[PDB]
């Protein structure tokens, strides 16, 4: 449940579907800490 | 296009401890676009 | 060679090819993640 | 060599480093349906 | 049974563990993609 | 953070026919951000 780097990016692609996304705090909450699926969708477009 | 090793890594990811079965998910998620909702339907 | 988490999942995929496989949690976690199992046990998780 | 879906996404991440990137639903035209090169791919990065 | 392209490489990654491995396309490509090879044939491309 | 199977997938992609060796590439590309250039030094 730690999402960073290439793996964070794989996760975004997955949960964002058609919505798309931007990638460069999502890192604090989901890479440094464990976020949920719901927390993750909130970074799509 | 969610294909190969990445599809399986995705299943692990959305299913956690619940687990999953892997075989048509290839048709549904690799050859066509499936959603998280559709992917969740391969967990146990 | 303790296959746990994503690595366990990456492994089954390889040895089962088209056969597919099942992943759930005396238990594959016990046999392959907490301990080292061989392919024999892993093929035993295909269908 | 034909980069689509999750792999296209793996590629963008790779060539963009710190710059980051944007991914939408054309890069699909250029790099997924046909084989594209480096810079053609980078302009969908930042 | 037939390992080609990235899969051969994922397989190498898997079976070589700490040894690491070298991938160079008479060839792991001939031996494991065009024909079915075993682990030792596969292991001899680890380091 | 470029790590594990993905690190190995990255090598395969950028090295093409040259091939590559995998073992530090980890320090430079997983724990830290490497560029294509630092990565290519692991091709043949």
């Amino acid at each position: 449940q730690h999402l960073c780097g290439s793996h964070l990016v794989e996760a975004l692609y997955l949960v964002c579907g058609e919505r798309g996304f931007f990638y460069t705090g999502i890192v604090e909450q989901c890479c440094h800490s464990i976020c949920s699926l719901e927390q993750l969708e909130n970074y799509c477009n």
